[PDB]
């Protein structure tokens, strides 16, 4: 693969640069932003907030972000394109299905879902021509029957297009294993797959075993932590009580185990968030004022301090994402 | 003195013969725009709807109430386009059915009240097309979230005068619990239509609600799986009662003295993604008359059963007008 699709069109692999592989402009629901923009103040407000945030990550060195919002996460491709242009940051859009598919999606066959993911990757999202550059799927423990279909279609779409698959997992419950199993049963190469939210578990055995099989490990919840918000139940349930340092150390752990080439790091950040309790955005923003710039501003330096060499840091933030994102077909 | 339609306000007299429970398309939020090909094409769907609407219009139908909420995938722009092309008044709805995504399910009664008000008072999305009715629903005992929706719908009705219409599990007598919730909010039964009432032969249930002042929605008349007993999905959706059995409910209610509380419709559609693939073809085979079924078959049937002309006119013109007319409670 020589080109990556973005909301502004295709870019060469070199242009991706420093990339955050699991982010979001807005965490919502299909049709939500268009139907009730005031939930976020306004569309304009949300976009402005987004541009500010993207500009700041950009100042910090982020060149590209992969917005893993699916149809069901309320991905609004027009919004992504507008802010990408305004902030001058590349944004890779996604196809796939998250865990909140409406009936029209939930009643579909693997064949049907495959054609829909294909539509989004090959032709374009909605009527925009904006093509997806990644497939997002998810499980939250053992897969439901529908989710197994989603996983299968995702693999089929990946096999046909060469674009990678990235996932949401209930890390502590080892969902990556079931995911992998399904992917493999469809003939997908582990190298086209990123098992996400992997920093949510302290089980290094689980992660190294997956890495050992060739999977990419997404350590994408680094700044997520409710330490200092124990009183806030929902926030606690969302962010956990492990420190950012603890999560970040997993990156070092995997590097020390020999898997530096299989690590993807991000913040799983957003500018609007409707798919959870009201006011959770404010809470998050308090917890992590750096937002998407958290990786380059705090994690990179923390790792270097811990002994990780520059070249390794560079490989993880630049080389890894480039290899992953480059559309690659099975030989 | 005015009813809001997708083409603007109309005078109570312009509504004429009205179908109070219909859909242009039965889908999911954002589905039609993300995967129009599911219906062949957006253009195909529009044309189909225009043909059907022209045909019902030929039959005497002047207005249809499209009870598709945000979660049924209502696409007001499509409603407007087809209304204009077929020259049939179409009343849009707000409310929430039974497939709300997370962004909706996590909301409070207060937030949902503001969303329903936005759609009624200001406009749907950015179109300024104002909803003329509030659609809600339960499928058996209401869920906690569903109770909140019913309460918000009552609040919105009390503030705007726009009526509330519901989807029920007639079998389970959902209408009683709905009425309960509505009344606890101070809503007048005369602003409420208890839907899919013809799905049950319990004349006790129906007359008990009519007695309190509710409007009874006999809108599934043409739904019958007779002759397709072998199609599990269809029988499940359509039932095995004949259209005449359902229609006879109208006469029964008339006979029991509640002719002013009856609303009749077909609950038809031109696209249906929220169910198994091909259901639309099965339905169209069952009732080729589509929306025209009420005037072409239902009205004449009743008339032959002794129902008088003026009562027929009363039910099809008078009742809907009174129901649709925004009405604020006395103070
Ligand atoms: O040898 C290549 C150096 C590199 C480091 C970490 C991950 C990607 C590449
Ligand atoms: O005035 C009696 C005429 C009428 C009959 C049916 C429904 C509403 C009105
Ligand atoms: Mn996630
Ligand atoms: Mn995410
Ligand atoms: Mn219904
Ligand atoms: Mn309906
Ligand atoms: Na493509
Ligand atoms: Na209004």
């Amino acid at each position: 693969g020589d080109r990556i699709n973005t909301v502004r069109g295709p870019i060469t692999i070199s242009e991706a640069g420093f990339t955050l592989t699991h982010e979001h402009i807005c965490g919502s629901s299909a049709g939500f932003l268009r139907a009730w923009p005031e939930f976020f103040g306004s569309r304009k407000a949300l976009a402005e907030k987004a541009v500010r945030g993207l500009r700041r990550a950009r100042a910090a060195g982020v060149r590209t972000i992969v917005d893993v919002s699916t149809f069901d996460i309320g991905r609004d491709v027009s919004l992504l394109a507008e802010v990408s242009r305004a902030a001058d940051v590349h944004i890779v859009a996604a196809t796939g299905l998250w865990f909140d598919p409406p009936l029209s999606m939930r009643l579909r066959s693997v064949e049907e879902l495959t054609q829909f993911f294909l539509r989004e990757i090959q032709y374009g999202i909605e009527d925009t021509g904006i093509r997806a550059g990644i497939i997002k799927v998810a499980t939250t423990g053992k897969a439901t029957p529908f989710q197994e279909l989603v996983l299968k279609a995702a693999a089929r779409a990946s096999l046909a297009t060469g674009v990678p698959v990235t996932t949401h997992t209930a890390a502590s419950q080892r969902d990556g294993e079931q995911q992998a199993a399904i992917f493999e049963s469809e003939g997908l190469s582990p190298s086209r797959v990123c098992i996400g939210h992997s920093d949510d578990t302290d089980d290094l055995s689980y992660l190294t075993a997956l890495a050992a099989r060739g999977y990419l490990i997404g350590l994408d919840h680094i700044p997520h932590s409710a330490i200092g918000l124990e009183d806030n139940a929902s926030a606690s349930a969302l962010l956990g009580i492990r420190s950012w340092q603890t999560r970040a150390l997993l990156i070092k752990a995997l590097i020390d185990q020999g898997y530096m080439k299989q690590i993807l790091v991000s913040n799983d950040w957003l500018f609007g968030f409707s798919s959870y309790v009201t006011n959770i955005m404010d809470v998050m923003d308090r917890v992590n004022p750096d937002g998407m710039a958290f990786i380059p501003l705090r994690v990179i330096p923390f790792l270097r301090e811990k002994g990780v060499p520059q070249e390794t840091l560079a490989g993880i933030t630049v080389t890894n994402p480039a290899r992953f994102l480059s559309p690659t077909l099975r030989a």
